[PDB]
């Protein structure tokens, strides 16, 4: 095992570690997809952790520094500040795949901006962060799962990751709750007669259940628009994609399994993901 082998080892228990939902799905890829991944998703978890988890705020500028210096200079030895074996992993990939940086950075700064946390007035500002924190995940993820980076692949993925922080949002209004946090819209709950302090204390009332209903009805309907146009990506990509998505379609029908409970985190388990890639995998 090399050097870089290790680096991305590393990269690839990070996300063992922190992705229950997806791991499984991406450990199917080939070899280099695979990896790739990896390393993306563990700089992704290292930008959503340093604050929230570990509270660290120059952690947060160190990890931008460190992306900084891999975009401007993709093949000097860099002393990276913030992770070193992960930023050696991402810069491997960026020799390799071209990265969108700038995808970096939105998620970089919405992160930042999810301290001075405001609940959204209008689901387009729910939406906006579904961009900043989800959507710009699928754009980076586009080259390593795509040999066609056109406008049509950026979207899906964009759109794909879009809907995915929503379903994100459904299983966890009653955690993030705890936390302080309604990403629910302040148009939306004003509208439905809801306030979410209140069913948190009292139990799902059918005024919470038409409204989660109401975001259900969204991401479902962009989970079956994205799936349409899964045949942008690359043929091996494409059947693990359809499993990532569809264990987080299976994740709604869990929470309507348990009542829409507010107080347990509801997950799919591993024998039924095998289950769904089983089903998928007939098609291809
Ligand atoms: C190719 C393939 C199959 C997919 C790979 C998936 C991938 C690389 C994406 C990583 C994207 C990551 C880590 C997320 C960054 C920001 C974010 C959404 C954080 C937490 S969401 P939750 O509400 O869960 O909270 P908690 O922060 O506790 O996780
Ligand atoms: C997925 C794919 C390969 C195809 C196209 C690109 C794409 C859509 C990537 C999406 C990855 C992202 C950020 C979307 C959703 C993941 C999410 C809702 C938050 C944290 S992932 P955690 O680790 O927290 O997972 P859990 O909390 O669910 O366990
Ligand atoms: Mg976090």
């Amino acid at each position: 095992m090399t050097m870089m082998d290790m680096n991305f080892k590393y990269c690839h228990k990070i996300m063992k570690k922190h992705s229950k939902s997806f791991s499984y799905a991406a450990d199917l890829l080939p070899e280099d997809q695979r990896k790739a991944v990896w390393a993306i998703y563990a700089v992704c978890r290292k930008i959503d952790d340093s604050i929230d988890v570990y509270g660290d705020i120059q952690f947060l500028n160190q990890i931008k520094e460190d992306i900084q210096s891999i975009e401007k200079y993709p093949y000097e030895y860099h002393h990276f500040q913030s992770d070193r074996r992960i930023m050696m992993a991402l810069q491997h990939v960026a020799q390799h795949k071209n990265i969108a940086f700038q995808s970096f950075y939105n998620l970089i700064d919405t992160v930042y901006k999810d301290q001075h946390f405001t609940m959204f007035e209008t689901d387009a500002e729910l939406f906006g962060y579904c961009y900043g924190v989800a959507g710009t995940v699928g754009e980076v993820l586009t080259p390593i799962l795509s040999d066609h980076e056109t406008h049509q692949t950026y979207d899906v993925a964009r759109r794909l990751g879009e809907s995915l922080q929503l379903i994100n949002i459904l299983r966890d209004v009653g955690e993030d709750f705890e936390n302080e946090r309604i990403y629910f819209s302040k148009q939306r709950l004003k509208q439905y007669e809801v306030d979410i302090a209140e069913v948190y204390q009292n139990g799902v009332n059918n005024h919470y259940i038409d409204l989660w209903e109401y975001y259900a009805a969204i991401a479902e309907k962009d989970f079956r628009d994205v799936m349409d146009q899964i045949k942008v990506f690359s043929i091996e990509a494409q059947p693990i994609i359809e499993l990532a998505a569809r264990i987080y379609i299976e994740i709604l029908d869990e929470v309507r399994q348990a009542n829409y409970t507010l107080h347990e985190r509801v997950f799919v388990e591993k024998r039924k993901k095998a289950k769904l890639f089983h089903e998928i995998n007939s098609k291809y």
